[PDB]
């Protein structure tokens, strides 16, 4: 018995049951340029996307950039804080096809620990992480970034080169 037939009498409902069904429903990303995902708490997953059409040309098609913070969610829609959470950070998508993030903070964005430049792009890391709001260890936000392998899997597949 491990699939479901002939259900009994037990409990009825067609909302909460609905709500667990969106949740089991995995998309497919393959298109989809990457997923940002706020372990802190600061922003909820939010699916970052992109062409891959545009890679193929790139130069004339390959400018995508994400925003954090106040935005009508620009890359997330969030509340307006004059500190930490407004326009906050960005994420730069281009050059070559491959992906960049861009720190956007009031005074200070961390990289992995590692305080870093605003307005700085900086280039794609496997999992990396921006870190904001450093002072005291409980006043610290976290930034999280999941790339979804298949799309490096789908630019190696359609290599580069004009050999017969």
């Amino acid at each position: 018995g491990e699939n479901i037939t002939q259900p009994t009498q037990q409990s009825t409902q067609a909302t909460q049951r609905f709500l667990i069904e969106k949740f089991s429903q995995e998309q497919i990303g393959e298109n989809i340029v990457c997923r940002v995902i706020c372990t802190t708490g600061q922003i909820p997953i939010r699916d970052l996307s992109a062409d891959i059409s545009q890679v193929l040309k790139e130069k004339r098609s390959i400018k995508k950039v994400w925003t954090f913070g106040r935005n009508p969610a620009c890359d997330y829609h969030l509340g307006n804080i004059s500190r930490l959470s407004n326009k906050h950070f960005q994420i730069l998508l281009g050059e070559d096809g491959n992906l960049l993030l861009n720190d956007i903070s009031t005074n200070g964005t961390w990289l992995n620990g590692q305080k870093v430049e605003k307005n700085s792009n900086q280039l794609l890391s496997q999992g990396d992480e921006i870190t904001v709001g450093v002072g005291v260890e409980s006043d610290i936000l976290s930034l999280v970034i999941f790339i979804n392998d298949k799309f490096k899997q789908c630019l190696e597949q359609n290599k580069v080169d004009r050999i017969r």
